């Protein structure tokens, strides 16, 4: 079965932020308009028996002091009065400012993704689903005691932690977002059981700054986690095929050597040619150019390993819905072996007018550095195998 995280309270909470507005409502409504919902298993978000149980779940990664500050920030934003100088200073010490400000539902919004990604991990653990999708999750930048790049709570780290601790176990994390997945990489830096891999753009002054050369060398983990953090920085302007050729062999070689028990894929839509970032030139095209996202999702799904698929970045809301709707249909096709015919025209639904003026499912777009990175990565995987006493071909 293929699971998808949703609910009425979950939808209201996922649509309550000022940065992502109603994006989640558009993604789920396009999936529903295309009659994909009957083919999917509804995975309800996790709920706790008490504030103590919730705090124990979140503090498996975040500090109590940061969680307290985030809850206080919500309370302060449900009042018209300005924050005191002392409260501004407290929030600044946790970076609860600038790109991560307060708003009336900041804590409920952030916790909602945690609730969804933990429930998604649980459904894989009990074998109820073979793959689970969470389009409200994928907040890769959040750190132990720091909000970062629109991420307040790291739902990915908490989901992976639940997976790695499930047997009385190895997880492969694949980060497809345009930005380097620093928060997840940092959390498992000292752990060989979680292997992280991020493909992204990296250039001077481009967020977050990491996932590139530090004689410059790549840092890749420490202690028992040495060689367990993998990075592929790419130049701006990369199309579907070149991005596909750069990642394909790395993905296949990580599966062969690591042999993960679970795969967690962060599927941020900010690499799309139509994203306001305008860095990469990836599409959502599915031939009967092939979308970079659709090529990598298909490859990962062909391994037959229980997989968690998450959202993330994606600033052109209708185009993010166009891609994630196609990811959802491909996942059904690949897991169930049931053809999902999707009409090239947008079906009529509540958000139809947002897909104008053409109303098409395809995004409206017309189209040896990698070799040295490939040789560096092949050597890192060999050192990872040598240190971890794994048998490789
Ligand atoms: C304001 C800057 S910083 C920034 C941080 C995170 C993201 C993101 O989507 N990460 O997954 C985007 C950003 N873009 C900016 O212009
Ligand atoms: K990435
Ligand atoms: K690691
Ligand atoms: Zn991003």
């Amino acid at each position: 079965s293929v699971g998808i995280v949703y609910g009425d309270q979950y939808r209201q909470l996922c649509c309550s932020s000022p940065k992502f507005g109603d994006r989640y409502a558009l993604v789920m409504d396009l999936i529903n308009a295309y009659k994909l919902i009957p083919e999917l298993s509804r995975v309800p978000p996790l709920q706790w028996d008490s504030p103590s149980r919730m705090y124990e779940a979140v503090t498996a990664f975040h500090s109590t002091e940061y969680v307290d500050a985030l809850k206080k920030l919500q309370m302060l934003h449900c009042e018209e009065k300005e924050l005191t100088a002392d409260d501004e200073l407290l929030m600044d010490s946790f970076s609860l400012n600038y790109d991560c400000p307060g708003f009336p539902s900041v804590f409920d919004y952030s916790l909602a993704a945690v609730q969804g990604s933990l429930a998604a991990a649980s459904a894989l653990i009990c074998r109820h689903c073979e793959v689970v999708i969470n389009w409200g999750g994928g907040w890769h930048h959040a750190k132990r005691s720091e909000a970062s790049g629109f991420c307040y709570l790291n739902d990915i780290v908490l989901a992976i932690h639940r997976l790695v601790s499930s047997t009385p176990t190895r997880v492969l994390y694949v980060d497809l977002d345009l930005h380097h997945g620093d928060g997840v990489e940092e959390a498992f830096w000292y752990s060989p059981r979680v292997v992280t891999f991020s493909v992204h753009h990296a250039s001077p002054g481009f967020f977050p700054g990491t996932g590139t050369w530090n004689l410059p060398i790549f840092l890749n983990g420490a202690g028992r986690g040495r060689f367990s953090a993998f990075n592929l920085p790419l130049e701006e302007g990369i199309n579907d095929l070149d991005w596909s050729n750069a990642i394909g062999p790395i993905l296949d070689s990580l599966n062969i050597v690591i042999q993960p028990s679970y795969v967690v894929v962060q599927c941020g839509a900010d690499c799309l040619a139509t994203d306001p970032h305008r860095i990469f030139r990836l599409t959502n095209f599915y031939p009967n150019s092939l979308s970079g996202y659709l090529y990598a999702i298909k490859k990962i799904l062909s391994w037959k390993v229980p997989t968690l698929i998450l959202g993330g970045g994606g600033y052109n809301f209708p185009d993010t819905a166009r891609l994630w709707t196609r990811v959802t249909a491909l996942t059904i096709e690949e897991v169930k072996g049931k053809k999902m015919t999707i009409s090239p025209e947008i079906p009529e639904h509540s958000y139809f007018s947002r897909y104008g003026p053409d109303f098409e499912l395809d995004i409206d777009y017309f189209p040896d550095s990698i070799q040295k990175h490939h040789r560096r990565i092949l050597e890192q995987l060999r050192n990872y195998a040598d240190l971890n006493k794994l048998i490789y071909d």
